[PDB]
């Protein structure tokens, strides 16, 4: 079942909600399509559980700090760009065309990650090392994060992701460095 | 009739995405029988292709065509991008990352064209006299604002209130542009 959702996230990320079939999902974990009907009523429910998994993945990733120094902020950005799994970024970006029935549930997940992010980011704010007010600091970092979702999904589809990760990291450090004390 | 088919297709694709839109959805939106549709396009992929070419032309035209390149003109360029760009187009653009593989090459070339056009136009606002930042940092800051807006507008048109997203983002951009310049 963890196997089913694991594989579904991969398929939904590549084919989309509408382009993925129950046959695909069942063929992927090697079970009969009929067997999916015990735990799920339809493809929409499997999609709903994949999105939930996606949000939990980002929240845990954001909260994972094995250092809230400036060195830790640079590391935090480095991990987001290089280590966030491409399939989760693609699934996240495709939420903008999700079935309307899920609108309110996704909206609830979006509020939640917006909150966790804001609370985590403020912990890196240190006026002694950053020449920016708290508000602009947080908004700046959110621009970096959101723009990576955009760049990563295009680069992976139309370009060379390894090249984009290195380039984007250099660009973001360069802008942030403008305010480093 | 082609213009009406494309305009309505753009609305449908932006809301439902490519795989979720059907020719019946399209013919119904434009009040024609499917038969009139095949007279103009051979299949859904060709209609999507034309909708995408229309989209790139819309953004290029927006860039090439107030001819004030002062800092004040840069704030106005950003305000217009945020307030005057059709949300359907932004969403169609962000969704190119899930386009059908047969359009990969065409879309990759369109992206190369727009990135070059954007770069050539943004450089016109770069005046070392009035701008402290190095040219690359300046161009990169503006691209972060534009790309973050595609991301935020695509989600706000679906899950939130777009007027409020436009206002809030513009305020954030003005604030950062202020401390950076």
């Amino acid at each position: 079942k963890d196997k089913i959702i694991d594989n579904a996230i991969t398929l939904f990320s590549e084919k989309g909600y509408d382009g993925t079939t129950l046959d695909d999902i069942s063929k992927s974990v090697n079970i009969k399509k009929a067997s999916l009907y015990y735990h799920y009523d339809n493809k929409e429910e499997i999609y709903r559980k994949s999105v939930e998994n996606c949000f939990n993945y980002f929240i845990d990733f954001l909260l994972r700090n094995h250092n809230y120094s400036i060195d830790g902020l640079y590391q935090f950005l480095f991990k987001f760009i290089f280590d966030v799994d491409e399939r989760y970024i693609k699934l996240y970006v495709q939420l903008s065309s999700a079935p309307e029935a899920l609108n309110s549930e996704i909206k609830h997940h979006l509020q939640e990650i917006n909150t966790t992010l804001h609370d985590e980011l403020i912990k890196y704010y240190d006026p002694t090392h950053i020449a920016l007010d708290k508000e602009d600091f947080i908004n700046l970092i959110l621009l970096f994060l959101e723009t990576w979702y955009f760049r990563a999904s295009f680069s992976q589809k139309f370009g060379i992701i390894e090249d984009s990760k290195n380039r984007f990291k250099d660009q973001v450090y360069s802008l942030l460095n403008v305010f480093l004390k």
